[PDB]
């Protein structure tokens, strides 16, 4: 699925992500587009052999399972493909643990290149919310 700019704000602020340790709304928002283009289904495979899956791009080596990245955590306790669903519940529940690990949104690499220190509050202008 892919989300319209405001729909997935909405769904992302309903299951409790807008101001999560600190991150605005707007800050979610701009990583996932740039992460997946807001696609759910969107996965990229990383040389050292893990990917990248759903609208956060959650990675496998750490935190989902996809019988493929060898000698990888499951820290989420889940299997990788449930984050390319179009509900995206297992996604932002494994993204508010890997937020909390320590680095904040650092964890992604397309929100530290392209939305950290940026107006990420333009990202949900004009939504209803």
């Amino acid at each position: 699925k892919v989300f319209g700019r405001c729909e997935l704000a909405a769904a992302m602020k309903r299951h409790g992500l807008d101001n999560y340790r600190g991150y605005s709304l707007g800050n979610w928002v701009c990583a996932a587009k740039f992460e997946s283009n807001f696609n759910t289904q969107a996965t990229n495979r990383n040389t050292d052999g893990s990917t990248d899956y759903g609208i956060l791009q959650i990675n496998s080596r750490w935190w989902c399972n996809d019988g493929r990245t060898p000698g990888s955590r499951n820290l989420c306790n889940i299997p990788c493909s449930a984050l390319l669903s179009s509900d995206i519940t297992a996604s932002v529940n494994c993204a508010k643990k890997i937020v909390s690990d320590g680095n904040g949104m650092n964890a992604w690499v397309a929100w530290r290149n392209r939305c950290k220190g940026t107006d990420v509050q333009a990202w949900i202008r004009g939504c209803r919310l």
